[PDB]
RNA sequence: GGCAUUAAGGUGGGUGGAAUAGUAUAACAAUAUGCUAAAUGUUGUUAUAGUAUCCCACCUACCCUGAUGCC
């Protein structure tokens, strides 16, 4: 239906409050996922809330104290006569609300190119089939758009310009690989590879640096639809 | 065969610099709940800061290749 707020909890304890102390406990953790349990305080009872930033974790508690303060908005008798227990019949379940969508058919290009679409008497396996894989990914089919090559066509690389930044500035969204050499110390040719938004570059150099600023130049190039050998003040 | 000097490239480590990211602290205003009043909340603007992510430069060590000289 809708989103929701928790202006909600906040007016109603805002109301109910006689007078209630929040306490902040734990605040501990990583630079970027801190860990804040604020608890409530109303007539006596005091309700945890584990929340990241202060707001989330003083809005749960608010909840929990509300609803219990509603049932002891004032006090004059107390006993022992009840307690709470544990249960383990929740280890399965029966229904759901989602469902699967993984790959179940796959092929691969019987020969250097396309068959033939005209004849019947050149081959007996490329008419009774249609896939032989669904656990991999080693095939090398074509889109008739593009060559058949796991990479694109060659790109120019850099010569001033540093891509590595401007494209990890700009859609930082991607991953990258390291690729093997030619030599032992001399006359050597590292290479990259990356993957961004689901395609795939590569680029080549000297050392580490050109290497990735050549196939992070192609990345950066097809993936935002630009270039990088076009224009020199952009921004200055 | 060993030794000296000179030069090119690559790799590891250390140091320094920049950008991005989230959180936190502090100030100001507005908006909301009550408006008897108090208090609190929500949002906006501004300033500051440990860190994380990533890059760049410098320094050092290592590896390797070229050139020349001596024995």
């Amino acid at each position: 239906p809708g989103p929701v707020l928790p202006k909600n909890a906040l007016m109603q304890l805002n109301e109910i409050k006689p007078g209630l102390q929040y306490m902040l406990l734990s605040q501990t953790g990583p630079v970027h996922a801190p860990l804040f349990v604020m608890s409530v305080e109303v007539n006596g009872q005091v309700f945890e809330g584990s929340g990241p930033t202060k707001k989330k974790a003083k809005l749960h508690a608010a909840e929990k104290a509300l609803r219990s303060f509603v049932q002891f908005p004032n006090a004059s008798e107390a006993h022992l006569a009840m307690g709470r227990t544990l249960s383990v019949n929740t280890d399965f379940t029966s229904d759901q609300a989602d469902f699967p969508d993984t790959l179940f058919n796959g092929f691969e290009t019987p020969d250097k190119s396309e068959p033939p679409f005209y004849v019947g008497s050149n081959g007996d396996d490329s008419f009774s089939s249609s896939g032989d894989v669904s656990l991999s990914a080693s095939p090398v089919p074509a889109s008739l758009t593009q060559p058949p090559l796991p990479i694109p066509p060659p790109f120019p690389p850099p010569s001033g310009k540093n891509p590595v930044m401007i494209l990890n500035e700009l859609r930082p969204g991607l991953k990258y690989d390291f690729l093997s050499e030619s030599g032992e110390s001399h006359a050597k040719s590292f290479v990259m590879s990356v993957v961004v938004d689901g395609q795939f570059f590569e680029g080549s150099g000297r050392n580490k640096k050109l290497a990735k600023a050549r196939a992070a130049q192609s990345a950066l190039a097809t993936v935002f639809n630009l270039h990088l050998l076009e224009h020199h003040h952009h921004h200055h």
